């Protein structure tokens, strides 16, 4: 039963948007309803973060921090100079100023949101040594995020997260197929990609790069520009962090805090072929993934990169092997759930038979009780002890 009053905060990956965007079609719930509202109605206070879908985990973490406590996004002077984007971004009121008073949160993160949540915890706790030294050397101001010593996060739950990257980015036409996927999610919200909507609809939040959809421009045309922009061509991107090498680099510094609980949920929607050893999309998998992504994921091997048969099972977008927690370039530990949730370690809650989009309701699946999944999750997080005691 209930051991903590920490609010829940929802977080998205390489696709996602605010509650007011997509004409109210929720990323968290999609065609099935409104997950945040379900939790609130059942007495679990729950909020939603919206950060750049295509931006690096770093950028997203800085935007999350500021969206949480209030203020103007500060990406870091060292970081901004290193990648050639703006240091300061959007300004936020702050969802939870209670955080600046000892309060804590549970983060439920989906897809690449799980990388972002991990990095947010690491910056909060440790800050950035490079940013601290840079401010010292150059006499610039320094965001509190980079100082260290914050403890906002009681737990982090990840769902279908590419902790070790996804081999989807190795597709030779990944660039086009990835934006086609963005178009498919627009399609899910009944939004056309060949129309210059004058209202914003889907804000990619690229204030650090000075990019936004222009009047007269459809998403199709907007995506053609973005493909050529630094948010697609630079290392300071979701594209890079999403790749196996990019994820591995992230894992080399983003460690599990000893003060935080970690829960991992994996997802699969495939079956194994007995003659090929490959994996193939199940019935019911979102159309786009089934045609465009899953066949590659379930068959792509690369010996020098360390991509072997274990990587083939997938949920249509991410390899299931990548989801239980960071392993490549990581010292984090991962323990299979045994009734007991342990602190400072990845508690691998196993693998669920739902695809990348079904798990948040963006694609339908009447066999998946989505309301009960999230309510069971919520009740699990509410039962977490903020301070466990050692015992026999
Ligand atoms: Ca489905
Ligand atoms: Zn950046």
């Amino acid at each position: 039963s209930r051991a903590n009053d920490a609010p829940i905060v929802l977080l998205h990956g390489f696709t996602g948007w605010g509650r007011e965007e997509m004409f109210g079609f929720k990323y968290w719930g999609g065609v099935r309803g409104d997950i945040e509202q379900w939790l609130n109605d059942n007495g679990y206070r729950t909020y939603t973060l919206a950060v750049g879908p295509l931006s690096s985990n770093w950028d997203r973490a800085c935007e999350a921090y500021a969206q949480l406590v209030g203020g103007t996004v500060d990406y870091g002077a060292a970081h901004a100079a290193k990648h050639g984007h703006a240091r300061f971004g959007r300004t936020y009121p702050g969802l939870l100023p209670e955080l600046k008073r000892g309060g804590r949160i549970h983060i439920i993160a989906h897809s690449q949101g799980g990388q972002t949540a991990r990095m947010l915890v690491s910056l909060l706790e440790n800050g950035s040594q490079e940013e601290r030294e840079y401010a010292k050397a150059h006499n610039v101001s320094l965001s509190p995020l980079f100082e260290g010593g914050h403890h906002f996060v009681l737990s982090v739950t990840t769902i279908a997260t590419p902790h070790d990257g996804t081999t989807l980015v190795n597709m030779v036409d990944f660039t086009d197929r990835f934006f086609d996927l963005q178009k498919a999610v627009l399609k899910a919200a009944a939004v056309a990609s060949n129309v210059p909507y004058t209202s914003q609809v889907y804000d990619f939040k690229l204030d650090q790069w000075g990019l936004r959809r222009q009047p007269g421009e459809s998403f199709d045309q907007y995506f053609e520009r973005l493909k050529r922009s630094p948010v697609w061509t630079s290392t300071d991107t979701a594209r890079y962090d999403l790749s196996v090498p990019g994820a591995e680099k992230l894992n080399q510094w983003v460690k599990a805090s000893p003060n935080t609980y970690y829960l991992s949920f994996a997802t699969e929607r495939t079956y194994r072929g007995a003659l090929t050893g490959n994996y193939y999309p199940e019935l019911g998998m979102n159309a786009f993934s089934a045609v465009v992504c899953a066949p590659f994921l379930g068959s792509y091997r690369n010996a020098t990169l360390g991509i072997d048969d274990r990587w083939l099972e997938n949920d249509g977008i991410v390899n299931a092997f990548s989801m239980n927690g960071p392993k490549r370039g990581s010292t984090d530990r991962i323990v299979p759930y045994d009734g007991t949730i342990k602190k400072g370690v990845w508690n691998d809650m196993g693998t669920y038979n739902v695809d990348h989009l079904e798990v948040i309701g963006v694609d339908p699946n009447p066999l998946f009780d989505i309301r009960a999944f999230y309510l069971r999750l919520a009740e699990q997080l509410a039962s977490l002890q903020p301070h466990h005691h050692h015992h026999h």
